[PDB]
Order: C-alpha cells, then structure tokens, then sequence
C-alpha cells in the first residue's frame, strides 16, 4: 500500500512515493490560461494548462500561482494541480494510498480543513495527514534538536525544536521568499533598462536569480567594489537571444533577506528572526539551538548564505559559544525527504486520519 | 456536399473544391470594358469582359481591378467576377455547397459584411465562413507555430501565431505588393525609353516582373557590377515582337520590398516589419517565430527572396539564435491549400455561419 | 422587301440587291457632256450622258467625275448617276427598298448629310444607312479582326479593327489612288512621245494601267534590267489602231504607292502608312493586325502588290513575327459584298435610319 | 538669477522660468528630418528640423521622438531639442540659471547621469537638479499627502506619498500612454477604412484623440448603444479636407487604460494599479490615499476619466470609505507648475547639485 | 563670364544670357530639308535649313522636329539647331560661358548623357548643368511650394514641390501636348473639308490653334450651343488667301487635355492627373499644393484653361478647401526665366558640372 508524500509549497510541487530518496514529480505550481483568444481549428483547445506544460507555453499564457504565502488563494486551481499531479505524473488512484500533505506553520485554519475536505471528498483517500514543514526537514537532517529556517517561495519560518517536542510560542513566520525576491529583482533590474513587466517574464527573472545571484559576506564592501566592474557583472542570455549584464543586482537581490527594508518591510532580517526565535526559548536550550540551526527550502540555495548567517548570528549572540549552521546539499528537497522517512516509520501509522474517522468526527479533528 | 474554397486576392482569384491539391480555376481579377466604342454588327456585344477572357483582349479593353489593397473598391465588378467564377469555371449552383472565403487581416469591416450579404442574398449559400489568409497558409505548411509573411498583389502581412492561438497586437500589414512593384517597375523602366502608359501594358510589365526580376543578396554591390553589363541585362520579347533589354531594373524592382523609400514610403522594409512583429511578441516565444517564419503569396516568388531575408533578419536579430526561413514551392497557392484542408476538417464544420443564423442574428455575427 | 446596296466610289458605282454574290450594275461614275455643239436634227439631243453610255461616246464628250477623293464635288451630277442607276439598270422604285450606301472614313460631314437628304427627299426611301468602306470589306473577308487597306480610285485607307470594335485614332487616309496613278502614268508616258491630254484619253490610259502595269518586287533592280529591253516592254493597241510600247513605265506607275515622292507628296508609302497605323494601336493587338492585314479596292489589283507589301512591312516590323497578307481574288467587289452580307444580317435591321426618324430628328442623326 | 524649469516628457517639452504660473515654451519633442532628398537651391537646407517647426512641415519630414517611455533613445536628438529650447524660445544663456529637470520614477540610471553630464558639459550650468514627476504634481496640488497617477505620452505612474515622505516599494509604473493609445487608435481606426500608416499621420490621429475621444462610464453598455448611431459618431476634418466619421472608436480608444488586454498586455488597468499601489502601503495610511488620489499629465485629459475612476476604484475598495478623486483643470501642466513652485522655495536652494560638486564627486552623486 | 540658359523643348528653343528678363533667340526646333531636288545654279544650295529660316520656306521643305515627347530622336539634327543657335543668334563662343540646359522629368537617361557629351566634346563648355523644367518654372513664380503643371509641345508634367524639396514618387508625365493637339485638330478639321496632309500645313494648323482655339468652361453645353452658329464660328485666313471657318472645332481641340479619350488614350485628363499627383503626396501638404498649383508652357496658353481647371479640380477635391490656380502671363517663358534666375544665384555656382570633373568622373555624374 505504501504512501504518497505531497509537498505543496508555492512555486513547486514535490511529490512521490514514500520510502524513496527523492520526489519523482517536481514541477511548478502554475495554472496557465491563454491570454489571447486563439483562432485556429484543431488547436488545444486546452482552456487551462498546468505545471511544466504551462512553463512550455508562457508567451501565450497568463501564469497564475494558486497558492500565495502558503495560503491557498484559488481552490479549483489547486485542485487542478493535484489532479494533474496524481494522474499525469504519479499515475495513481488515490484510493490505493494514504497521503501525507505539507503546510507552513502558523497558517490559517481554512487551508487544513478545506485541503482535507478535498482529499477525502473529491479524490477519495483511505487516510491522510497534514504536517508542519520544519519538522519534516528536521527529520530529513536525521536529528532531533535544532532550529529550522525554512525559506520557500511563499514564506520563511523559524521553528525551534528541542529533543523532539516543539516551542510554538517561539515559532516565527515571515513573508519573504523567492517570490518577493523575484519581484524586487524585477524593479532593481529595471534600473539597467531591462523591463520585465509580465508573469511569464517573472519566471525568466526567477531563472536569473536561481543561477546568478549570490549572498555577499559583507554588503557595503561588495557594493563599493562594484564600482570597478570585474567579476561582479556576469552575462546571462534570455530565451529570445538577448544578453543581460548584471553587476551589483546579482547580490543586492538576496541582500533583502537580511535587509527587508529594501522592500519597505519593518520585519527584521532572517538572522534577527532566527536570533529572536532563540531568545524566546528557555535559557537552558539556547546553546543547542545555536549549535544546531538547520536550513531548508529553495530560498536557502543562494551561494554564500550560510557564511553570512554565521557572521551575523555570531555578531548578535554571545561570542563565548559555538554557532554551527547546518545547510546540507539537497536541502531544497529536505521537506519531501522528511515526509518520506516519516511515512516509512511504523510508529506514525497510528496517526493517519482515517476516511471514516473524518466522516464521523468532522473537520475539526485535523488539528 | 463538400465545399467551395474561394481565395479572392487582388490580381488573382483561386477557386476550387475543398479537399483537393490545387485550385481548378485561377484567373486574374479583372473586369475589362471596351475602351473604344465599336462599330460592327454581330460583334460581342459583350459590354463587360471578365478574367482570362479580358486578358485575351487587353488592347480593346480598359482593365479594372475591382479590389485594391485587399479593400473591395467596386462591388458589382466583384459580384461579376464571382458569378463568372461559379457558373463559367466551377459550373456549380452555390446552393449546393458551403463556401469558405478569404480576406486580409486588419481589413475594413465593410468587406466582411458586404461580402457575406452578397453571398447569402445574391448567390444563395447554405453556409459560409471568411478566414484570415495567414492562418490558412500556416495550415498549408502543416505547422501550428510560426510567423507568416504573406505578400500578394494588394498587401503584405505579418501574422505571428504561437502553438495555435494568435497575437493580434503584433499583426502588421503593409501596402507593398505586386501592384506597387509593377508600377515602380513602370517608372524605372521608362528610363530605358520603354514607355508603358496603359492598363493593358501594366499587365505586360507584370509579366516581365514575374519572369525576369530577382532579389539581390547584396544590393549596392550588384548595382556596382551592373556597371559592366554581362549576365544582368536580359532580353525579353513583347507580344508586339519588340525586344526589351533590362539590366539593373531586373533586381532594383523587388529591392523596393526591402527599401520602400524607392516608392517614397516611410514604412520599414519587409525584414524590419517581420523583425518588428517578432519584437512585439512575448519574450518567451520569439525563438520559435525566428525559427519558423513562413512565406506565402505571389510576391514571395522572386528568386533570391528567402536568402536575402535570412541575411537581413539575421543582421537584425541576436546572432546567438537560428533563423530558419521556410518558403516551400507552390507557396503562391498556400492560402487556397490551407482553405481546402481546413474545409476538410470535421472539427471546423461547427464554425460555418448558417444561412438561417445570419438571417436571425444579422450582419454583426460574421466577426 | 430586301435591300439595295450602293457602293459609290470615285470611278465606279457598284450596285445591286442585297443577299447576292455580286453587284448587277457596275459602271463608271461619269457624267458626259458634249464638248462640241452638234448641228443635226433628230440627234440625241442628250444634253447629258451618264455611265457606260458616256464611255461609249468619249470623243464627243467631256467626261466629268462627280466625286473626287471620296468628296462629292458636283451634287446634281451625283444625283444624275443615282437616278440612272435606279431606273435604268436596277429598274426599281426606291420606295420599295431600304438602301445601304457607302463612304470613305474621315470624310467631310457634308457628304453624309447631303447624301441622306437626297435619298430621303429626292428619291423617297423607307430607310437607309451609310457605312465605312473598310468594315464592309472586312465582313466580305468573313473575319472580325484585321487591318484593312482599301485603295479605290479616289482614296486609300488604313482601318485597324480588333475583335469587332475599331480604333478611330489609328485610321489613316491618304489621297493616292487610281486617279492619281493614271495622271502620273500620263506625264511619265509622255516621255515616250505619246501625248494624252484629254479626259477621254485619261480613260484610255486607265485601261493601259489596268491591263499592263504591275508592281515590282524590287524597284531599282527592275529599273536596272529595263536597260536591256526584253519582256519589260509590252505592246498595247489603242482604239485608234496605233501601237504603244511601254517598258519601265509599266512598273514605275504603281511604284508611286510605295514612293509618293514621284508625285511630289511627302506622305509615306502605303507600307509605311499600314505600319504606322499598326504602331498607333495598343501593344497587345499588333500581332493580330500584322497577321491579318486585308486588301480591298481596284487599286489593289496590280499584280505583284501583295508580295511587295510582304517584303516592305516585313522590313519595317520586328522579324520575330509572321506578317500574312490576305488579298483574296474578287477583292475589287469586297466592299459591295460586305454591304450585301451586312444587309442580310437580321441583327443589323434595327440600325437602319427610318424616313420618319430622319424627319423628326433631323440631319444630325446620321452619325 | 531665478531658475529654469524644464519638463522633458515624451511628446511635449514644457519649459519656462521658475516662479511663473505656466511654461512659456511648450512644443512637441520631435526631430524632423526630410524624407525626400530635395532638389532646389536656396531651400532650407535645414538637415534637421525641431519642435513646432517640424510640426509645420510633417509631409516632408520623418518625425522622430527622441524619448520613448521616459527612456532617452537618441541622445544627440535630445541635445538638439534642448539647444533649440534654450536659445530659440527662452532666449537664455544656461550659465546664468540653475536648471531643474524632470524624469519619470523607476527609470534607468543612464538617463540621470547622461542628462546631467550633458547639462554640465555641453550647456554649462551653475547647478541643476533632477526630480521625480509625481512629487512635482503633488506640490502643484498644494498638498502633502496623496497618491499621484501621472499619465503622460510615454508612461503612467502611481506614486503614493504620505505626509511628505514617499513609499518607493509601492511605486508602480506602466507603459500605457498617449503614444500607445494613438497607435491603438490607428489600428482600430483602420477598420472604418481610414489608413494612417506614416509618422506624420500618427500626429493627425493624436489630434483626433485629443479632441474627440472620451472615457465611457460603463463600457459595454455604451458599445451596445453604438448599435443605433446618434451622438456617438462625430465628424472630424483632416488637414487635407477629408471628413472622418468615428463612432465607438471615440471611446474604445481610451478604454485601453482600463483594459490593457486591447493592446495585448497582461498589466492590470490603471484602476487596478492605483488600487494595487494603495494595497502595498501600510494599513494606517490607505484611507488618506483613497481620499486624496491626484491626476496629472496629458493622458488624464480625456473627458469622463475621473468619473470612471471613481466607479472602478469604489468597486474594488471597501465601500465603507470615501474615495475622492482630485483632477484639477490645468493638470497637464501640474508637473511644470510643481517644478516652478519648488524652485521658488528657499529651503530647496541647498539641494541643487553644483557644477563644482559634480566635478569633484562625479556622476554617482545625482542620486 | 555670365551664363547661357538654353530651354530645349520640342517646338521651340528659348535661349539667352542669364540674368535677363526674356530669351533673346526664340525659334522653332525644326530642321528643314528640301522635298524637291531643285535645278538652279547659284541657288542655296542649303542642304539643310534650320529654325525660323525653315519656317520662311515651308513649301519647299520637309520639316522635321528633332525632339519628340522630350526624347531626342535625331541627334545630329539637334546638334545643328544648337550650332545655329549659338553662332547665328547669340553670336557666342561656348567656351566663354557655362551653360544651363533644360529637360523634362522622368526622361530617358540617354538624353542627359548624350546631351552633356555633345556640349563638352563638340561645343567646348567650361561647365554646364541640366535641370528639371518644373523647378525652373517654380523659381520663375518666385515661390518655394506648389504643384507645377508644365504643358509644352512634347509632354505635360505634374511635379509637386513642398517648401523646396520635391516628391519624385508623385511626379507624373503625360504625352499630351501642342503636337498631339495639332494632329487632333488636323483630323477634326478635315470634317469641314479642309485637308491639311503635310508637315508644312501642320505648322499652319498650329497657328490656327494658337490664335483661335479656347477651352470651354462646360463642354457639352458649348457643343449644344454650337447648333445655332453665332460667335463660335470664326474666320481665319491661310497664307494662300483662302478663308477657313471653324466652329466647335475651335474649342473641341483643347478639350482633349481634359478628355484624352478623343485621341484614344486611357490616360486621365490633366485635371485628374494633377488631382492624382496631389493624392500621392503626404496628407499634411496637400492643402498647400491645392492652393498653389502653377501653370507653365505653351500648351497652357489657351484662353479659358485656368477657369476650367478651377471647376474640375474643385469638383474632384473636398469642397471645404480653397484651390487657387496661379497662371501668370508670360508663363510660356517661365522655364527660361527660372533658368535665368537660377543662373544668377551664387549659391548654385558650386553645382555646375565642370569640364574637368566630367573628364575624370565620366558620364555617370550628370545625375
Ligand atoms: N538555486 C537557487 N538559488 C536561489 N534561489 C532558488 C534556487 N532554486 C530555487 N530558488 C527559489 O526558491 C523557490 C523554490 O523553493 P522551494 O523550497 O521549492 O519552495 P516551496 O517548497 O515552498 O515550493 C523558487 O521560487 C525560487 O525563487
Ligand atoms: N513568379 C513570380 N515572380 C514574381 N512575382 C510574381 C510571380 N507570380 C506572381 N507574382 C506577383 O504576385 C501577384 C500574385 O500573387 P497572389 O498571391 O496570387 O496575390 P493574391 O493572392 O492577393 O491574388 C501578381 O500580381 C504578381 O505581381
Ligand atoms: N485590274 C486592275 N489593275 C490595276 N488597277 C485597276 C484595275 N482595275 C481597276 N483599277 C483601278 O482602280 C480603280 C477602281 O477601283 P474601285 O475599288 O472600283 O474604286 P471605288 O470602289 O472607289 O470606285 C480604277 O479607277 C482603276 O484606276
Ligand atoms: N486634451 C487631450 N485629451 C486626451 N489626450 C491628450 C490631450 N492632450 C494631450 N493628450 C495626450 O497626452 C500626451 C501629452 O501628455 P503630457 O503630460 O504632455 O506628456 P509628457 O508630460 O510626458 O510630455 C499627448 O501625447 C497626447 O497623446
Ligand atoms: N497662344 C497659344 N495658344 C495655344 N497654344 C499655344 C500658344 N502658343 C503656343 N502654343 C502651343 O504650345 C507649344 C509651345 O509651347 P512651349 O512651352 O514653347 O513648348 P516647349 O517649351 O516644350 O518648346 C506649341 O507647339 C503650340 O502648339
Ligand atoms: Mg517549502
Ligand atoms: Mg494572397
Ligand atoms: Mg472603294
Ligand atoms: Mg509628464
Ligand atoms: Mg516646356
């Protein structure tokens, strides 16, 4: 019977069978719809495109992320991506597997309840479970204690975890993420003259960000040395064939995680939020958290991030103590891996919510 | 029941039954009327001649193109060519077939509405459809994606088409075409002393253009080598028996498509309009358009055209990317072929406008 | 009711009933008046003689052609020849037949109007019509397209005709004809000593011309070979019994048609005027005219004419194309035959000008 | 010493002395160059025409906007318009005045730096300043708080401003403007048969737009009532003397600001961008912005615009709160007025960039 | 040094020194050659006569226009008229003056190159220039903008000129002119019985045309009133002493300019060609052209022409706008005057083609 593990973040769906090393289907959470009413016969007609297929045809389509900052915005679009996921990639009847789904912490109750309702009623599932992302990543690490920073496309979290357990009062979410950074890279990019106005172009700049951008160790020194352009400008080539050259924009895009004032947010940088989260925890356990802080998610993938974190958190925390930061490679799939390994635990098998139990207890029992 | 496919361009009517490889009736859109009041008895009297028959007797007749730059100028003349077409070549009662008609994009609304009105009221037709030329040519290519350059006698278009669909905001029409080029060849030809003042003589120079003229790869180099006349002068023989020798006029006639400043137009050459049309399209799809650009129509028939296009568009577009130009032989009949194949599609059968539906909905439903 | 066809050229009247192969009455247009006041009793008295009767008595009479170069010179004389024609040869009341009359193209308006006035008022005719000669000859040919050269006694024409119709702007008349040639043969003949001063003798030299004169293929070569007189001198016998021997005068008389400089006219030869007439026509139709050029009239009867025409026109026109000259035997009566066949066409019956229509519309309606 | 205030937008330069009610020189930003090489002697020769002078002679000239979407495209052309501006209209040595220049927000850095370089090096200026347009318009309003929508010929902005200050993260620019609307009015106008292909004709249609076009309160209802043409068709007269009659094209041209899908852009209408800009601002201040939203620029001049804005923004925003829209007359000159009043403030006198300060600090100090 | 201005049109040479009010030598371009080989001793012998001298002796000579429809037909004849012009009227060594020559627009390249070759090689000239006629006439007007209609003996032009400059694509030539009109007056004149067959008589009818013929305001009304002959018949006296009376032929001769169908040409009347030329020009400038249309040349000299033009062009053009026609007296010499004034401009002195520059650059540099 095994299980399905579906990691539904903004920007990417990662899904696959439990007990495996990596997700088989990994595609963008997008629902493409034709921008221009098309006059042909035999075409499509394909009123709605989804996932990688939508990526193939961006210049026709308006791309629409169904899920924004972890919150589901458009429910039938989400349903569409699930249906496509199950039948067109994993090729499976949901009635044959229990399904573990994912969600961000501190996330409105409507997502869990609606989600489960869909999984039971529209797809028919024997049993399912919805899990907090950071815990899954911590399992992926193979560790029981630590503070997880999970930055995906929608949202960034800090969840401190001690010896199992958890500290809900110290959990801190922050809407800064690949989507916010891509938009910021948009408007900063436009100062070189390169105008990317459209949803489809947003995905191009996402690609630019993913390849070229890095996190500087020291910001203003790097900005100073951007004066005499040497290695800092890099050439990137668009799908059109045009050449973009980007210098300080390469590293000032991700600087926004440390300085959210660039987007005009008062929220403290990710280092201050991790630090702050540690502060909120009991005096006894802070040393372990500082030692053991973990990173997850696509927005942790910028080269340089861990080193800057180690500088900044060390600058905030008492110097007498060791702050090791653990950011393993393959960290973008940590959540999914966590899901897999959890589904492979027998002790967890009692915790699935059964179809019948949902039917008799109602929606309130997901929590 | 089959269908009729009528391609009504300026200069030539191509018409025939659907599902066939080529149009059966192909004759000039001309309405000849005697210039000189003729004194005989038993003659004609034949107040109006039409089509090839008018071609047979040019020296008596004033030839009159009913259709100018795609726009219908003289409606009863057009009606005459249709009536002659149906009864004297295709030999068919229009009440027995649905009829697919053609038109240029971006063309005044009066042509569709009046045209349909005539087809329903004067001829009686069970159902009909009016189609954009470039789409038909694209079907003739057997392809779904590409940018069509269709240069006929009246008008030249660029219509970009992606994966079916269409981009109306990037559609670009241009009045440069076999008629404009024939007149330009007139006045340039007169510099050798050869005076062709009359409508009938215009058709002679059209013949000269069709046979002899070619498009140079590089213009000014060829003009330079015209200094020492070798292969560039060619002898042509008129119907009278006189011999014309034309050198640089051979290739400087079609150079006007690339340099409309020869006619005193500010419009950019056809290569700049194709390039410009590609620019107007979304950054994602431009690579396909550059790869896939298609040619149609009689004014694409000059030897050398495709090679010059490949030079010039390559000179405008980023060198990193492949610009294949597809100009198949039999391209002059691409539109008609496209019409045939579309009429042979069953999925299109729903889209005919029915006689009764027109009667109840009115003229506004053609669009 | 049938019709009468009256071909009134200078030198001969040809008249007869329509629908017949040849004119019944064919006699010279002459009005003889006694030169010498005659003293007898019972004689004549016959103050005016007309036609063949005048021919019978030339030595008494002064002969007077009423019609000169197609233009009527003396109206009552013309009336006399008509009256004699109708009552003394055709033996018919004009009130019983419509009457088709003939005239040269480009001929003063006074001839049509006066002529019609006479036919309606003096003779009483139910209806009549006046026709351009060359068209009648073209009907006689049984053809619709061609360029007619009609050389009679008064005038020579070229009228190009295409597919019915006509080209008035290319019609070319020329006063060179049997009368001019007979006078030229007079003065050239006098170099042998043979003096023919009188009107009556002019008719004798007309006979000489009609029998003996021929058109040389090459002129100056024939003149050279006239040096050694062999076949070129021929003996002719006058009515008196005297013998005339004429050598180069035989062929240099008709050479005047090709070289009007012999009479001191600047007008180009008949071959240049036919060629010139073709030039004036639209470039399209010239090939048909060159193929189809027709000959009519008494002054086309010289042996050798067609062959010289074929040489000379071929020398002027582009060699690439075939110039067939059609000069049928019985061509002297082509105009009359044409008239007959036209009168036998029913479609022409609407075009007669009725007595009453003339009465109410006036003289201006003949044109 | 006073100051010069130069508002350099696409389509119009507005310039004048500071502290005055209106700009003295207001002329189009165009650089006319003869299309046809002219053969006269004493003519011009005038290789380049500029401004209103170019407007005087459109039919000879190719008109060329030097500045496109706020971005300077052709630098020497811009220099030419400045030189003409200073010496031929304002009649002033730039060395005698500090000069305040204008620019759109979010505009490539090349414009500020190059612009300043030209002003200091080519013209010699004691000091200068470059200002964001929307702030100047807000000063023109005489108000400190509000959200400015400035639609010129090149670009449209939204800049929210609270109690002085500014919110750069909520600034939103959009390339929809009089130029885009004129081109759209071109292709929509061509459906009536009226073909305007040339740059010179573009200026004619700009005139049509400026006089006749209005913004409908409700779109599709007005389109429905366009069925029975009454007041909606209006006659306009071209400079040639021809009469154009335009019905629904009158109001569907400016509908593009609310529905950029007409041009094939995915960008939300101006009402959604203003609404969106308000959303991006802190929850506290939105009420003031909704109350206080200001309009500027030539493309705000369509009759009906404010009323439709009030409908649409009210439809998006919570009904409980008052949305006053302030669109004062003389709003096309708001930016220039703003510039004047700012230059008349003494407190601003410290902020000029001095010639010497530029010389020692370099180009980087403009920002 | 001054200059010579030689206006070489068909029918008349106008030549003189530059900077003068009128040409000194004005005589017909004819090369008379004796028709009849003359037997005297001491006579002539004068194998070739030229100009006014030939006019003195028409009845002996065959007159030969060397130049036909602007195109040089017979080069040595033209050379003869030039040589006679320089030595026998202007009495000048060409080596002492630069020489400005004239030619029709749109005229075969052979005329410029051969002409210049003769002027440099046969006559020896320090420098020369060949000019388009209509521009010269426009200078004669003292104006910079306008559309010139120049009708000479060979050819009629329309050249639109705006603010200096020129529009070559709107230049329209037409072979209708005093020569065509004189021949048409020939064949129409022959309907009264007056036969003029010879070149010498053609010049007589040219005189008739020049004195008597006028252009009717309304054609068919005047033809109707020709029914009752009052003032419309006028008596003219030939050099022989005979009296010609011509009625409707007086005004129907020049009606051919408005109705070229009289000669069997499909070309539109001169009013349609002026109107058509205006159409071809950019929409901006048409109002000036309509206001400013100029007339030049001998074939503009018919009384009534300007008024009929004003009627007909007003009937074609939109009524809302003023069509002033400027036809100054002395307009037959406008071209020559233009030439004079141009030669008197110092700015033009750079544009002469020098003997040496021709020698080193070749013939291709005349254009
Ligand atoms: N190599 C990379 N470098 C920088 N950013 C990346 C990289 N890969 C992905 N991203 C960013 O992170 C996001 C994907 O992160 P992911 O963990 O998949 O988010 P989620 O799990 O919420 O879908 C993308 O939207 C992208 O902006
Ligand atoms: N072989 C040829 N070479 C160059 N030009 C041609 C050739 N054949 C036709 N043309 C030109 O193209 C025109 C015919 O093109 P066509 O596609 O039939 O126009 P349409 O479809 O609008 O009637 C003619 O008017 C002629 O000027
Ligand atoms: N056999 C002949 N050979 C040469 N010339 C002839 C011959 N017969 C007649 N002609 C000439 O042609 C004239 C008759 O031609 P015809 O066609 O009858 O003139 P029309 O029709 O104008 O009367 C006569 O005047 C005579 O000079
Ligand atoms: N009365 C009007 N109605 C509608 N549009 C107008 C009017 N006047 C000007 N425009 C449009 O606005 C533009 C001028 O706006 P403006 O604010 O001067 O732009 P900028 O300041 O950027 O030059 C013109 O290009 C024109 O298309
Ligand atoms: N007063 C007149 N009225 C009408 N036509 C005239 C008059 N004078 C001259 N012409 C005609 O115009 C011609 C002369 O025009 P001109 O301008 O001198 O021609 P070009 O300059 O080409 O020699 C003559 O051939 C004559 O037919
Ligand atoms: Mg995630
Ligand atoms: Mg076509
Ligand atoms: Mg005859
Ligand atoms: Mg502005
Ligand atoms: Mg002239």
């Amino acid at each position: 019977t095994t299980a399905l593990v579906c990691d539904n973040g903004s920007g990417l769906v990662k899904a696959g069978f439990a007990g495996d090393d990596a997700p088989r289907a990994v595609f963008p959470s997008i629902v493409g719809r034709p921008r221009h009413q098309g006059v042909m016969v035999g075409m499509g007609q394909k009123d709605s495109y989804v996932g990688d297929e939508a990526q193939s045809k961006r210049g026709i389509l308006t791309l629409k992320y169904p899920i924004e900052h972890g919150i589901i915005t458009n429910w039938d679009d989400m349903e569409k991506i699930w249906h496509h996921t199950f039948y067109n990639e994993l090729r499976v009847a949901p009635e044959e597997h229990p399904t573990l789904l994912t969600e961000a912490p501190l996330n409105p109750k409507a997502n869990r309840e609606k989600m489960t309702q869909i999984m039971f009623e529209t797809f028919n599932v024997p049993a399912m479970y919805v899990a907090i992302q950071a815990v899954l990543s911590l399992y992926a690490s193979g560790r029981t204690t630590g503070i997880v920073l999970d930055s995906g496309d929608g949202v960034t979290h800090n969840v401190p975890i001690y010896e199992g357990y958890a500290l809900p009062h110290a959990i801190m979410r922050l809407d800064l993420a690949g989507r916010d950074l891509t938009d910021y890279l948009m408007k900063i990019l436009t100062e070189r003259g390169y105008s990317f106005v459209t949803t489809a172009e947003r995905e191009i700049v996402r690609d630019i960000k993913e390849k070229l951008c890095y996190v500087a160790l020291d910001f203003e020194n790097e900005m100073a040395t951007a004066a005499s352009s040497s290695s800092l400008e890099k050439s990137y080539e668009l799908p059109d064939g045009q050449v973009i050259t980007i210098g300080n924009e390469r590293f000032r895009c991700p600087e926004t995680l440390f300085q959210p004032s660039f987007i005009g947010m008062e929220s403290a940088g990710i280092h201050e939020t991790t630090y702050n989260s540690i502060m909120k925890c009991d005096i006894d356990i802070r040393k372990d958290l500082y030692a053991n802080n973990v990173m997850s998610g696509g927005t942790t993938m910028y080269p340089g991030i861990a080193d800057r974190m180690q500088k900044e958190i060390t600058a905030l925390a008492p110097s007498t103590m060791k702050i090791k930061i653990i950011a393993p490679p393959e960290r973008k799939y940590s959540v999914w891996i966590g899901g897999s390994i959890l589904a492979s635990l027998s002790t967890f098998q009692q915790m699935w919510i059964t179809k019948q139990e949902y039917d008799e207890a109602g929606p309130s029992i997901v929590h």
